[PDB]
């Protein structure tokens, strides 16, 4: 019941933002009956064509329903010949971007905290025992600088744990591997997992115990950490939860754990963030 449902008449797509896997997003424009006023929107039309499934709609009640400062809800849903999904536009863009867009101007003390909420999140997925089966930099959104949030949950082989792979197993610890990736690419500054091997070949170099090497910024700590995500047998790998002490643990001293040129540079300040959360993000 949390789950506005729209007419195709009162909103517009205005501008693309991407494809993917499973839609386009575009950037549109709400406008309220009765109303003389545009609010923007992300809308997300999906690559197929519905055909009265039911299957979705009972998916999107849920996706609609999650209450996390750190994931991201779907506000509405529009059933059209081309289904489309809306939520709340980000401007800044997904988090794969923008560390890659601020390559060098990133401190420690932001990436480890990113590190905390995708976590954070994540965990709330788990209690909420949904299982994100994609969770990747290019799915964390950037709502301000300061706060990221999961969207996309409920084939990035790249992304996936050994035995999705080999056996389309999608359990929670699986997604800790996932998890393990996307904090590789958030301190890799958005880089490329695996690349040089076809995305046919990770099932063996995965098999043979080939993982992504450490980051140049990262120490022993965080990458030893993003090592037990990937582990073979699955249980052998953290808890969600038991990130969330552990980097919360390294963010409290992240010239420490992280080792960046001109760290002593960049930054979280009061007034700033003051600012930012009345204009954008009023939790
Ligand atoms: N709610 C949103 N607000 C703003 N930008 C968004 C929003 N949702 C998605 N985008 C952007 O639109 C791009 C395309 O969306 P999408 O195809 O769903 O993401 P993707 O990660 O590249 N594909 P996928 O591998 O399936 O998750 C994303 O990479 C984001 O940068
Ligand atoms: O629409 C989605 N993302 C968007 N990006 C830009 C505008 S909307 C995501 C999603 C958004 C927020 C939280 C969780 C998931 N989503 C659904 O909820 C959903 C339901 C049923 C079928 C397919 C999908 C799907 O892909
Ligand atoms: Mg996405």
């Amino acid at each position: 019941a949390l789950l506005r449902i729209l007419k195709e008449t009162e909103f517009k797509k205005i501008k693309v933002l991407g494809s993917g896997a499973f839609g386009t997003v575009y950037k549109g424009l709400w406008i309220p009956e009765g109303e003389k006023v545009k609010i923007p929107v992300a809308i997300k039309e999906l690559r197929e064509a519905t055909s009265p499934k039911k299957e979705i709609l009972d998916e999107a009640y849920v996706m609609a329903s999650v209450d996390n400062p750190h994931v991201c809800r779907l506000l509405g849903i529009c059933l059209t010949s081309t289904v489309q999904l809306i939520m709340q536009l980000m401007p800044f863009g997904c988090l794969l971007d923008y560390v890659r867009e601020h390559k060098d101007n990133i401190g420690s003390q932001y990436l480890l905290n990113w590190c905390v909420q995708i976590a954070k999140g994540m965990n709330y997925l788990e209690d909420r025992r949904l299982v994100h089966r994609d969770l990747a930099a290019r799915n964390v959104l950037v709502k301000t600088p300061q706060h990221v949030k999961i969207t996309d949950f409920g084939v990035p082989i790249k992304w996936m744990a050994l035995e999705s792979i080999l056996h389309r197993i999608y359990t929670h610890q699986s997604d800790v591997w996932s998890y393990g990736v996307t904090v590789w690419e958030l301190m890799t500054f958005g880089s490329k997992p695996y690349d040089g091997i076809p995305a046919s070949e990770i099932s063996s170099i995965l098999e043979k115990g080939e993982r992504l090497p450490q980051p140049p910024i990262c120490t022993i700590d965080v990458y030893m950490i993003m090592r037990k995500c990937w582990m073979i047998d699955a249980d052998s790998r953290p808890k969600f939860r038991e990130l969330i002490i552990e980097f919360s643990k390294m963010a409290r001293d992240p010239q420490r754990y992280l080792v960046i040129q001109g760290d002593e540079r960049m930054h979280l300040s009061p007034t700033d963030s003051n600012f930012y959360r009345a204009l954008m993000d009023e939790e």
